């Protein structure tokens, strides 16, 4: 499975940072879990393939493009001119969000979150995922850095060796010219003998 | 400012993962802030250099080695067989940790932590820092993959260009051979012309 954790600011509580965790399998379009935490409580709702189709329809937007909009608002892919506002009432537990443009905002989704009974568990799992991902990446990055240095060396030595082989082969060019010069000189000797005989 | 967030399990609650957040500047030896959280409550204390020195002194341990054990236990660098356990009372807020060996334990250090009155703010700050760290490491992974790709390309390029340069020099070498040959034929004509011009 996959996830994305984002920092958002809620309209009703812009004072502070809420964390949004969206997890799914293979594609967002086949449904996803969305979790919201303020570091003390957490709210979780699932969103089904049907509910995504339904919101795409209730909006007169093509399903593909709409899923794109969800990727940009809830995950990544958001260009820098993309601005979203996020709303969540801790009373009704309705979560909705909008895309701000050059004219007005238009809503993109309305999901129902349910307050979870053990927030601390959810928060702990989130943090463990961050630390695990960080440790794996650090390990892979140190290894890649070993691969870079080794390649840097392989390059220097291969170049050295290539230039020695080239310097060796290009000498046989000089040797060929010296041979041809000696053969020419010898030919002139031969002809000279025959012509000295012929001029008498 | 430097930070380190580790996962630990308290002997008091083995089922639950707790987070030790240690923050300091330059070295632990100059003191540090330590924070413990279970994702709901948070407890914080500060340790001064004096307290660190006093700890090493009371243990009859050489200062630098004591600081090394603090690094192993609270941060990173713990060898494959180094075992540290952590004990914390939520009622008393007394926190200590021991080094465990085959056949003997010994206490390494104790702090009196104090329950913070807004844990959710501390936990949010901590999560923000982990999200930053993760995104930075992921970005560095992408960059490093691209840079390796590029260097491998350089190696391949040099090899294939060398191959082609070598084949070229060896076409020059055979060029000079066709030249040698037709010179031979000319030489034969000139000599046979003179030789019949004799007879």
């Amino acid at each position: 499975g996959e996830r994305k954790i984002s920092r958002i600011h809620l309209v009703s509580e812009p004072s502070i940072t809420h964390f949004l965790q969206v997890s799914w399998e293979k594609t967002l379009e086949s449904g996803f879990v969305i979790t919201l935490t303020d570091g003390h409580s957490a709210w979780t709702g699932t969103v089904s393939e049907s509910e995504i189709s339904q919101e795409a329809d209730d909006m007169a937007m093509e399903k593909g493009k709409y899923v794109g909009e969800l990727r940009k608002a809830l995950l990544s892919g958001a260009g820098p001119a993309d601005v979203y506002t996020f709303n969540f009432s801790k009373e009704s537990c309705y979560f909705f969000f909008e895309k701000n443009l050059k004219d007005v905002s238009f809503r993109l989704g309305s999901f129902n979150l349910e307050k979870v009974e053990n927030p601390a568990e959810v928060i702990r799992e989130l943090i463990c995922y961050c630390l695990d991902t960080t440790a794996e990446n650090q390990a892979k990055n140190e290894h890649l850095q070993k691969e870079l240095e080794h390649e840097e060396g392989k390059i220097l030595r291969a170049q050295l060796e290539f230039n020695q082989i080239k310097a060796e082969i290009e000498r046989k060019l000089a040797e060929k010219d010296e041979e041809m010069e000696q053969a020419k000189r010898n030919h002139l000797r031969v002809v000279d003998s025959l012509q000295t005989s012929l001029d008498a």
